[PDB]
């Protein structure tokens, strides 16, 4: 493509076996801030970050740090994603997608492959906006 | 005041339990609990009333549901997540040292003690710890 390839490092690359979701609070960051933000969230929580994900196609950089999922980018780059307040990392997104459609939720984006696996996000009937993602190993990982 | 929960003491948590906040209009929490139970395939594990604040709350898997009038919710609505931790005071200290603003508390709650913070990057997060109340 015309944009650089993703870069992805993570401690655990497959969520297939984690039947209990891992819950993330979304954090939105301005350009130039993600390394200091990772350090801030590491030191706040006493926990080392476990994913660094650079996504040049979307002009985004992401990191998992304890309870928080950090997204860095311009306002324009963040705009499609900013209303999402939480991410659930689950074993398989498809049952959640199916149940949400049946329960009247509006699927915003996806389900779609991502460099980490696959994800979708949804506007729930009560107005909550959340992303569901599952992780699968990438080639060479 | 109703207080029911499966776990009443977070003192031994090896890591925080993380909640995404959900906000609800009066009269809707029973249907909301059902929605989040069925989405996740888990039964809700806490339900309690906070009459001083005119709120009702429930924990359902990944979500913390808050039901109240617009007036009751207005001071709390900007919080997007709650961390249930073993003890809130080390987090309070570290947040102050990093320049965060403590916008509510530390205060007692029916469940233990909590505070709300505005982090320097604009994230608004609650930190709460749970302790057994007299009669649990």
């Amino acid at each position: 493509g015309h944009m650089s390839q993703p870069f992805l490092w993570r401690r655990v690359n497959d969520s297939s076996g984690f039947a209990e979701p891992r819950v993330f609070i979304r954090v939105y960051l301005e350009p130039g801030s993600i390394d200091a933000a990772i350090a801030f969230y590491e030191d706040l929580q006493g926990v080392a970050h476990d994913m660094r994900f650079d996504f040049p196609e979307k002009r985004l950089t992401l990191a998992a740090v304890g309870a928080f999922l950090l997204l860095e980018g311009s306002d324009e780059a963040l705009a499609p994603f900013r209303s999402t307040t939480g991410t659930l990392l689950v074993d398989d997104i498809e049952p959640y997608h199916r149940r949400l459609l049946a329960a009247g939720a509006q699927i915003i984006f996806g389900p779609a492959r991502a460099p980490t696996g696959a994800c979708f996000n949804a506007l729930l009937p009560d107005g909550t906006v959340v992303e569901f993602v599952h992780h699968r190993p990438q080639p060479g990982e």
